[PDB]
């Protein structure tokens, strides 16, 4: 645990409630993002809504609100898998961010590509680095795909608190 600054939002740890976690996406109480921890399920298993994600039929999202201020350096991923049966995952997905919560700004790399590879193992935790990072109190996630299929995986902010 080399990390000494990039630990994550809180939950993680059990620090942080389930109100800051909303989910724009969910079937139940127990599919949803502030049950459904990045390595861990109390709920189902995973989060996954009651329909099929497309690349045109974007109306759902999933809404991360963080306590203040901070600094999202790092950003991890976790896909779902159920010994071949829960294959399904985002290949993936934009990270959106703002200050206030009201105004909300696609996070450019510097690559030039707003959106985001998805999850690049089938269960193992993936983490990816942000460059540059992003400041602010409130994230987003959307969904992203190349066509229509479905997507269950958890999603978690890491970086300086």
């Amino acid at each position: 645990n080399p990390a000494i600054c990039r630990y994550p939002l809180g939950m993680s740890g059990g620090q942080i409630p389930d109100e800051d976690i909303t989910a724009s996406s969910q079937w139940s109480e127990s599919t949803a993002a502030k049950y459904g921890r990045l390595d861990s399920e109390e709920g189902d298993g995973a989060w996954c809504p009651e329909i099929p994600v497309e690349p045109d039929d974007l109306k759902e999202f999933l809404q991360i609100d963080l306590h203040t201020l901070h600094f999202i350096t790092l950003v991890g991923t976790q896909g779902r898998h159920a010994g071949g049966h829960g294959i399904e995952f985002a290949p993936m997905y934009k990270i959106n961010y703002s200050r206030d919560g009201t105004r909300w700004i696609s996070w450019r790399n510097r690559h030039g590509k707003q959106v985001l590879d998805g999850n690049s193992n089938p269960y193992d935790i993936f983490l990816k680095d942000l460059e540059p990072p992003i400041v602010a109190r409130f994230v987003r996630f959307i969904p992203v795909t190349d066509h229509s299929m479905n997507v269950c995986m958890r999603v978690e902010l890491y970086g300086c608190v």
